[PDB]
């Protein structure tokens, strides 16, 4: 076991070892507190993850369980990883908190779209990036559930990660729906959403509600015709659908205007409303706006994924020993 050394920072309070160092908050909300900080075992700036009260309840304690365990299989340049994880206590009777600690990237999405206008070359390498980052995740069964700008980070040598897994102007619409059974084609819904915001510098649909959100999305994209409509369960749905003034396909060349064609080709298979037809990551990455970077031999799928706990009624208890199981278990990747 290493020492650690503790410091108030904000109205949080902070039990980190000592290889950790220049904690500087970065910001805090539901997930927890973040701080800024530098690694001198391996010269690395890192980000460092307190929990908020990750064994309160049994939903805070499976949730805390769940991220960790995400975390720990995520092994990918463009998803982040686990460089360490850590708790004070030194038995699981007084385990209480969880610290996470991931390499710190240098600026998000958000803060490079509003501070400058994007030129058609990098939005191919971020987007790319993003879906071979996903193609990972999805090879596991898993769904982000909230890509969008302040979920994806880049640095200066505009390499990207997607961070933090799960009115939304990102979210696909079969959810502003709330259908039960949407699938991991959701998350490319995303990804077209935020490549027509980096090529106009606009959001695409930033709509008020749920409602007005499923409005401007129609209006790009046209109200459902009869194949998805058949697929359409809910009766409440189907029948605000057939009653709403039918609208047509907008042309996407024509909205996206002075794009590259390419660019608004693929827009097209990313934003289609019935969520079997959309492109998946796997056939993005193979998209001819991606020619100059889409190596099929280095876009690799992720190991397998045991998701089984999902469905598990535990204790609080049990959830607080299975993450702390996690925790010393935990091997730090090659340096
Ligand atoms: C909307 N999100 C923000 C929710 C909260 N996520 C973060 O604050 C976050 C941001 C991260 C990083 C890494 N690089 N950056 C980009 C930022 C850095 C500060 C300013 C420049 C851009 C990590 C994490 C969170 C985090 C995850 C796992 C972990 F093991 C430790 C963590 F700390
Ligand atoms: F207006 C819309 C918008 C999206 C959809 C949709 N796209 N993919 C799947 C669905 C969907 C929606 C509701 N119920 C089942 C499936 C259906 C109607």
């Amino acid at each position: 076991r290493p020492t650690f050394y503790r410091q108030e920072l904000n109205k949080t309070i902070w039990e980190v070892p000592e290889r950790y160092q220049n904690l500087s908050p970065v910001g805090s909300g539901a997930y927890g507190s973040v701080c800024a900080a530098f690694d001198t075992k391996t010269g690395l700036r890192v980000a460092v993850k307190k929990l908020s009260r990750p064994f309160q309840s049994i939903i805070h304690a499976k949730r805390t369980y769940r991220e960790l365990r995400l975390l720990k299989h995520m092994k990918h340049e463009n998803v982040i990883g686990l460089l360490d994880v850590f708790t004070p206590a030194r038995s699981l009777e007084e385990f209480n908190d969880v610290y996470l600690v991931t390499h710190l990237m240098g600026a998000d999405l958000n803060n490079i779209v509003k501070c400058q206008k994007l030129t058609d070359d990098h939005v191919q390498f971020l987007i790319y990036q993003i879906l071979r980052g996903l193609k990972y995740i999805h090879s596991a069964d898993i769904i982000h559930r909230d890509l969008k700008p302040s979920n994806l980070a880049v640095n200066e040598d505009c390499e990207l990660k997607i961070l933090d897994f799960a009115t939304r102007w990102y979210r696909a619409p079969e959810i502003m729906l709330n259908w039960m059974h949407y699938n991991q084609t959701v998350d490319i819904w995303s990804v077209g959403c935020i490549m027509a915001e980096l090529l106009t510098g606009r959001t695409l649909f930033p709509g008020t509600d749920h409602i007005d959100q499923l409005k401007l999305i129609l209006r790009l994209v046209g109200t459902p015709g009869a194949e998805l409509l058949k697929k359409i369960s809910s009766e409440s749905a189907r029948n605000y659908i057939q009653s709403l003034t039918q609208m047509p396909k907008m042309n996407f060349a024509n909205v996206f205007i002075g794009a590259n064609p390419l660019a608004v080709d693929l827009l097209e298979k990313m934003l289609v409303l019935d969520s079997d037809k959309r492109i998946t990551a796997a056939q993005a990455l193979a998209h001819a706006y991606f020619a100059q970077y889409h190596d099929p031999d280095d876009e690799p799928v992720a190991d397998p994924y045991d998701q089984s706990f999902e469905s598990r009624d535990l204790l609080i208890d049990e959830w607080k020993s299975l993450t702390y199981d996690e925790v010393i278990s935990f091997v730090p990747p090659p340096l």
